């Protein structure tokens, strides 16, 4: 049962931290698993390959840890390093981190990850908030009759709180797709009709859930490339690494300023 | 194999309602149910749970019923709730009925769903004819070799018996997406684009599998409630039951009266 | 493991055709069979159901030939049959031949289809060359942390020299979709404002995977209708297969016409 598994998690993460309740979790993939250093020091680092519900059986060798870091006034689950959807293994494991999270308190996720720019004014390196999405996935997190509303999925309340942090934060609409293949260009042109800022690879189940279980969600974009076609260069995944890296300062101080008026 | 499973559920059927031959089909999901009351008197209720290939193994604590009703001059079957797609299992679940309602003699197909409303004109509590639908799915119920032709799927002869019911009727693009989250304003913009009226969680596999059983399809959505971002309200399930409930004297009253023309 | 068991096709391969190395392979599907004829005389012809990863357990009674073609100064292997995603199979057996072929010295793919016209231009029994395309199925057959860009997937290059065998050769861009239904009229409305020029039921997995490989792509459409609602007239397979017979002759010489010049 996810459900069970989220409870059986969170109480892991209670003894093992020795902290009852997490009240905010940060999501961090490729593109920002470098701003860790700038954000916080950890009090306990976990595995998450040790923590009930994380990782499949089928590889355990490439998931990432968790964290428990102190923020501001809070007590932050940072979840370094996602399961994506490309690795072909249910949506649960997927979600699993937004759920458990929840289970141990966390009351807003903070969602962030790595896109390709579609529109006329993104630059490499830039930090784009999240104000809705497309779910282009033809999947949902949600099994069974789980009803959930999507307006204002991405709390308009938190954007204005990451806009006092720094108020010339662009903001715009996040497509995400299956991958792990780029786009083609033609793809990208119907994007474009379709109404996408910002194309990526994750976000949009963590946020279903995430509403799902009654959190409010921030998400945020770096982009690291402007997306296929528009330059007329080929894409390769060395940018988002680059881009994670040469961020990572800014990115981590970003996060922890607004994570502090939380 | 699915033709034996439905000719084995067509059998029993047979054997249970005493009639040798249905010769149309309902299919009533949320939003519906509450219209089999004005709809007729069933001569035979069955627990689809009880009927080979309908419910999964998984769960058959919320399957509803199979009825034998007589409308006009004919002897209809009405299936009175849908597994749908978004619960996990195969599609063979949601076009089994479809498949045992043929091999039960059903010519006819009648599919209703509840819908959010894209277009300008329309209301809660309004039925609209569905000319045409956009599967959005990226999934088929045809498995293998089974080809079969989608132009004409809502047949427009079926569509004019229902304008003589009730000659103001509305008819619109449905969009089949699988649930079962709402979507979001910025979806709900795309869907725009891509020429929906209507948007569901049903129907579109039931109406591929009926047209490559040779069944004619009538389609009938009923608005519950505008889609995400037309009116800025956060959108509930409640509002598709209360719909439902609200329409019930007069959605049963319709497919009745359209059903005798037949 | 993907990989290993293109590995031991390609070994069976070469032991088989007694070739160590085919620097060309050709994916024919339905609509292109019978272009084999004209294309060249096999020197050797094997079932693929005798060679490892083509054909799934489940059902081998349907599946084609591999054939090693001499054409020109190239030693060609022919896949003379696809196994269709729409059989419900993991995208491993749709890949795996594109995957083989590699494995066994292929540097360049010429990936065949059948379409449907959507745009203003196009005739039954017109090649068109595919430019680039849009992957409307939701799915991709990279399987964890595997990029590929997909700038110039429908080599540049290659499309020139086709041009060389006929100046006047068209090219468009293809939308794969999961099939195995026809798409109703408004879905083809739909495909028109994403950008689409033909329709069909392959080879964009193909392509994604040839990329992944390293291998240069040649993709070449022939229309067989013109997409649903553009005539009013329904559609079936029958017209597939007839534009196949009546076209044989012309796309087999067009074929060897091109690869002679890779
Ligand atoms: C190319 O390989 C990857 C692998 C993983 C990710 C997402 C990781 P996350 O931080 O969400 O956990 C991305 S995201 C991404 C940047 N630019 C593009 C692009 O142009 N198209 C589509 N997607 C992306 C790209
Ligand atoms: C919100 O929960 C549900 C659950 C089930 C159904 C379909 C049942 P059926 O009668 O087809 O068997 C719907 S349908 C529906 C009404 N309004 C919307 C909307 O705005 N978006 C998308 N879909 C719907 C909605
Ligand atoms: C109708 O049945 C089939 C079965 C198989 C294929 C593809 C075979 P391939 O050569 O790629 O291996 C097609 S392709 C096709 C022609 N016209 C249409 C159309 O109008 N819509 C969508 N698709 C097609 C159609
Ligand atoms: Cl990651
Ligand atoms: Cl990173
Ligand atoms: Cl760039
Ligand atoms: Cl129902
Ligand atoms: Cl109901
Ligand atoms: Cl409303
Ligand atoms: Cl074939
Ligand atoms: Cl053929
Ligand atoms: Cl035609
Ligand atoms: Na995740
Ligand atoms: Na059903
Ligand atoms: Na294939």
């Amino acid at each position: 049962d996810p459900d069970e598994l989220a409870r059986r998690a969170a109480q892991v993460i209670a003894d093992r931290t020795g902290i009852g309740e997490h009240d905010v979790a940060v999501v961090l993939g490729s593109g920002w698993l470098p701003a860790v250093a700038a954000l916080g020091s950890p009090t306990t680092v976990l595995p998450q390959a040790e923590l009930p519900g994380f990782v499949p059986p089928t590889a355990a060798g490439h998931a990432g840890e968790l964290l428990s870091v102190p923020i501001g006034a809070h007590r932050v689950l940072v979840l370094a390093g996602r399961i994506h959807a490309y690795e072909g293994h249910d949506l649960r494991y997927v979600v699993h981190p937004v759920r458990a999270a929840r289970a141990a308190g966390a009351q807003i996720m903070v969602l962030t990850n790595a896109a390709g720019g579609l529109r006329a004014d993104l630059q490499v390196g830039q930090p784009v908030l999240i104000s809705d999405h497309l779910n282009l996935t033809a999947r949902s997190p949600l099994v069974g009759g789980e009803f959930v509303d999507l307006t204002d999925a991405y709390s308009p309340r938190l954007r204005e709180l990451a806009r006092q942090s720094d108020p010339q934060l662009a903001e715009g609409v996040y497509a995400g797709l299956p991958g792990p293949h780029y786009e083609t260009p033609a793809e990208i042109r119907m994007l474009q009709t379709l109404g996408a800022d910002l194309v990526g690879m994750s976000t949009v189940h963590e946020t279903i859930a995430a509403r799902a279980a009654g959190a409010e969600v921030l998400g945020v974009s770096l982009v690291t490339n402007l997306a296929a076609g528009i330059t007329g260069e080929p894409l390769s995944h060395a940018e988002v690494l680059a881009a994670g890296a040469a961020s990572a300062t800014r990115m981590g101080a970003l996060l922890a300023d607004v994570i502090a008026r939380f």
